[PDB]
Formats: structure tokens, C-alpha cells, sequence
């Protein structure tokens, strides 16, 4: 099953037992799949599958010098360039750095059109740090040369596009909405309704419609920013609340559900 589009799936912290007693909480990891107008929850795995040692067996694409169709999502961060001598060719760039004080190593030039040239992945404006699978951030310029110079066959250089890493003046991160926590009227008697069909059980999957769903943000477990999200299905069908790994992960979660539902 694969039709271009794909629902955003991620792990979140969901509570258990604490529904209307408050006598023994329990937060566990749970996977959440948000497509568009529907969210399908499900448990996550634990044992590791794909090892970080293997690196394909040279194939996929015949031409070029790297398996095309490289998705971003969680890989769009920094850059993982490579230099294959037994495929692309030799390297000929002019770097410059000086960590002796506080000058990070970066691309100063790309002499001729060597492997460094054909490798668009790299360009005169990136700072190296993790090469051939080894962070040498604590290896001044000289060490940078020997790091990529000693390598061979496949030099996986991991650089970071440094530009506006240090913003100017305070004008981001931080805000006080205040006012979205005082409803005019909220029935607290005709909510439970008569006992009958109510999809509020946790078995294996928790599918909920994003038609009249609501997203909330409450803090408690030492959450002075991230906080846990709350998904109330029209406050009359279901209510799944969970917290992400980082504050941003929740910003994207609540931001994705809110931007999707738009109730």
C-alpha cells in the first residue's frame, strides 16, 4: 500500500488508568498516525531492526553515483555528503578553519571539477564535523584535512549549512496567549450520556475522525514548554491525549491536527 501521500506517524506518551480516579497514573509510548481527516493510533515496536553498520550492496540505480529518491522528513537536517574514489573520483577542495580559538572548519573552495564538484551535496559554504562516520568536531583545520585525506573508497562527509544560526535581537520563541482557557458554557452533566456504544476502549488501534476534533495543550510533568496534547473527538466520541519527544514535536503535532481539523 503506497499512493504517494503518507500519514505522519510518530511516537507519543499516552496515559493509562488515570481517566476518572487519579489513583495511579501510567504513561506509555504509543504510535500516532495522522493522515488528513482521520487519526489512526497504534502501539509501537521496541527491538531494533535496521542496523547502522550496513550500507547497501552497491546498486539501486545504474547511472549516477548515489541512490536517487532521497526523502527528507527527518533527514533534511544538516548534510551527509560522500566522496567515492572507486565510483566518482578524487577530491580537490580548499577548506579553511581554526578551532584553536573558535573558528569551525568549512568549505573555502572546490578546486577544479573533482568528486567534490560532481557532489552537489557539498558546496563552498558548509562546516564539516562528522566524516566517514566519525565526529571530529574537536579536530581543528589540520585534523580536518587528515580526516578526509586519510579516508578512501567512500568519504561520507557530514557538514552543517551555517548561516543564520545566531539570530539578532530577541524577536522569537516565547509568547503569552492568555484567554483561551475560560469557556463561556461547558455542560458537565449531560456529557456522559446513557450507557451504550462508545468507542473509548484501548485495544490495538484508536481511529478517530478529525471532523470535530479539538486540540489542547496542558502542562504538568515538568513541561514548561512542550506539554501534553489532548485530542477530544467532538467531546462526544473519544479523547486521546499524549505528549511528544520535544516541544517542537508537539508544536508540529498540535499544529498538524489543528491545521488539519480546522474545526
Amino acid at each position: 500500500a503506497s499512493g504517494r501521500r503518507a500519514p505522519r506517524t510518530g511516537l507519543l506518551e499516552l496515559r493509562c488508568g488515570a481517566g476518572s480516579g487519579a489513583g495511579g497514573e501510567r504513561w506509555q509510548r504509543v504510535l500516532l498516525s495522522l493522515a488528513e481527516d482521520a487519526l489512526t493510533v497504534s502501539p509501537a515496536d521496541g527491538e531494533p531492526g535496521p542496523e547502522p553498520e550496513p550500507a547497501q550492496l552497491n546498486g539501486a540505480a545504474e547511472p549516477g553515483a548515489a541512490p536517487p529518491q532521497l526523502p527528507e522528513a527527518l533527514l533534511l537536517q544538516r548534510r551527509r555528503v560522500t566522496v567515492r574514489k572507486a565510483d566518482a573520483g578524487g577530491l580537490g577542495i580548499s577548506i579553511k578553519g581554526g578551532r584553536e580559538n573558535k573558528m569551525p572548519i568549512l568549505i573555502s573552495k572546490i578546486f577544479k571539477g573533482l568528486a567534490a564538484d560532481q557532489t552537489e551535496a557539498l558546496f563552498v559554504g558548509d562546516a564539516i564535523l562528522s566524516v566517514n562516520g566519525e565526529d571530529l568536531s574537536s579536530a581543528t583545520h589540520d585534523e580536518a584535512v587528515q580526516a578526509l585525506k586519510k579516508t578512501g573508497k567512500e568519504v561520507v562527509l557530514e557538514v552543517k549549512y551555517m548561516k543564520e544560526v545566531s539570530p539578532y535581537f530577541k524577536n522569537s520563541a516565547g509568547g503569552t496567549s492568555v484567554g483561551w482557557d475560560s469557556p463561556p458554557a461547558s455542560p458537565l452533566q449531560r456529557q456522559p450520556s446513557s450507557p451504550g456504544p462508545q468507542p473509548r476502549n484501548l485495544s490495538e488501534a484508536k481511529h478517530v475522525s478529525l471532523k470535530m476534533a479539538y486540540v489542547s495543550r496542558r502542562c504538568t510533568p515538568t513541561d514548561p514548554e512542550p506539554r501534553y496534547l489532548e485530542i477530544c473527538a467532538a467531546d462526544g466520541q473519544d479523547a486521546v491525549f499524549l505528549r511528544a519527544k520535544d516541544e517542537a514535536s508537539a508544536r508540529s503535532w498540535a499544529g498538524a491536527i489543528q491545521a488539519q481539523i480546522g474545526t
